[PDB]
């Protein structure tokens, strides 16, 4: 009984900058979205900002170091747009130099590099202009995506252009709990279509530079399943699949919004008007491969009231994370199973973000994450299953290398497989981190 990986998967680790940088008001860089978003009461627990976070920022050298005497040969990290665009048009060099000096050590060290280009941390100056519900934003991407791809674009082997733009939309307008903190679906949807756009906007400024590097998107996808047999349990799982997946999935694989979702929004669509001649056609471009991010599954019942979905989220008490979060890892090989069928159905899929948080507790210098461990080696036998079984899963890169602003949810939430002491800033390896070298070595368990 034992899971041995293909050869040539891919095994890494992810982070945002944001969530670990710090040096928020350093080298030039002016206030993103979330700086303004963690300063309104009640908006992130315990009121928590970016504010030096893991300080990466000034630790990089060490971390990369970290990196590879723990094994791993990938890193996934994004790049802070505003680190590089701290105003409309003006490039700031202190920046570009930060993640070039990174990108020396990463090499350096012997890693191999994935550059995600957006990660919610939309510089604060754009928002003023209206953000994401604007289309000259998209014209303020491009630039950004220029400019990184040719100071680089010679020393990257893979780019993930956005990650989950279901969050920074559905719930940066539209449910206010991310940054910027809006409550309008009719915004929600409109900054939907315009990030989903950037993803095709950088897939081109990639085919015209003739970059050699793997490219592609990344979005955060959730098996769904009803609460019950009743018909309005399953209709509203339906709904939930459609709202989460499809609305991005479709229009990435299939240049269009699922119908049964645009019907149901209707109004908010405001007829689909924020919909230009030649936007799907830019929109429907898969690239190389499709980054998937997963957690857990929904168990959704029907509800008649005042949401837009008009769907309830039962909450499995069952084995959940310190997050409440259900431990399913059976619904992952069953989403994987739906995303090759439909959609994927032959690209490469990467999962460039999986993993858990839990209490962690030190014991004589060392972290017995034993929860965390028994999730990332339990869903990793659901990947195993999807391999063997046909799938075509080329890579897998367990979410946070080190604990870090877990968003809404502040520092109160730790991924990380390496444990951060935020009073001293010493990183300080979890037991399942060992776990993961010593896997990685033998390339399975
Ligand atoms: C994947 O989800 C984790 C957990 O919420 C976040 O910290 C990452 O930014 C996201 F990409």
């Amino acid at each position: 009984n034992t899971f041995i990986f293909p050869a040539t998967f891919m095994w890494g680790t992810s982070t945002s900058s944001y969530q670990i940088e710090g040096g928020t008001d350093e080298g030039g860089r002016t206030p993103s979205i979330w700086d303004t978003f963690c300063q309104i009461p009640g908006k992130v627990i315990g009121g928590d900002c970016g504010d030096v976070a893991c300080d990466h920022f000034h630790h990089f050298k060490e971390d990369v170091q970290l990196m590879k005497q723990l094994g791993f040969l990938h890193y996934r990290f994004s790049v802070a747009w505003p680190r590089i665009m701290p105003a409309a048009g003006i490039i700031n060099e202190e920046g570009l130099l930060f993640y070039e000096h990174l990108l020396d050590e990463i090499e350096l060290a012997g890693l191999i590099p994935m550059l995600t280009l957006y990660h919610w941390d939309l510089p604060q100056w754009i928002e003023d202009e209206g953000g994401w519900t604007q289309r000259e934003t998209i014209q303020h991407f491009k630039t950004y995506a220029s400019v990184i791809m040719d100071r680089f674009g010679e020393r990257i082997n893979w780019w993930n252009t956005i990650n989950e733009p279901y969050c920074a939309s559905i719930l940066g307008y539209g449910t206010g709990e991310h940054a910027p903190g809006h409550e309008n679906w009719r915004e929600a949807f409109t900054a939907a279509h315009h990030i989903l756009m950037c993803h095709g906007i950088a897939s081109n400024l990639h085919k015209e530079k003739g970059l050699t590097g793997k490219i592609g998107i990344t979005l955060n996808m959730e098996h769904v399943d009803a609460a019950s047999e009743r018909p309005e349990d399953v209709a509203a799982a339906i709904r939930r699949d459609g709202f989460i997946n499809r609305w991005f999935a479709e229009p990435l694989f299939n240049g269009k919004y699922p119908e049964d979702m645009v019907e149901w929004y209707g109004t908010y669509l405001n007829g689909l008007d924020f919909v230009q001649p030649g936007d799907m056609e830019l929109i429907q471009q898969p690239g190389d491969f499709l980054g998937i991010n997963y957690y857990t599954r929904s168990i959704i019942r029907s509800t008649n009231d005042a949401s837009l979905l008009q769907v309830e989220q039962v909450h499995m008490e069952e084995p959940v994370t310190d997050m409440g979060w259900e431990i399913h890892p059976e619904s992952f090989y069953k989403l994987l199973t739906r995303i090759e069928k439909d959609f994927s159905k032959g690209l490469p899929i990467l999962i460039t973000e999986n993993g858990a948080a839990m209490r962690d507790e030190l014991v004589n210098g060392q972290i017995e994450d034993t929860g965390r461990h028994g999730y990332i080696e339990e869903h990793l036998k659901a990947c195993h299953r999807f391999i063997e079984e046909g799938g075509q899963l080329k890579g897998y890169f367990v979410w946070s290398f080190l604990d870090n602003f877990e968003w809404a949810w502040g520092y109160s939430k730790r991924f990380g497989i390496v444990h951060i002491n935020y009073e001293t800033q010493e990183r300080t390896p979890k037991q399942s981190a060992l776990w993961f070298k010593q896997m990685m070595a033998k390339n399975g368990f």
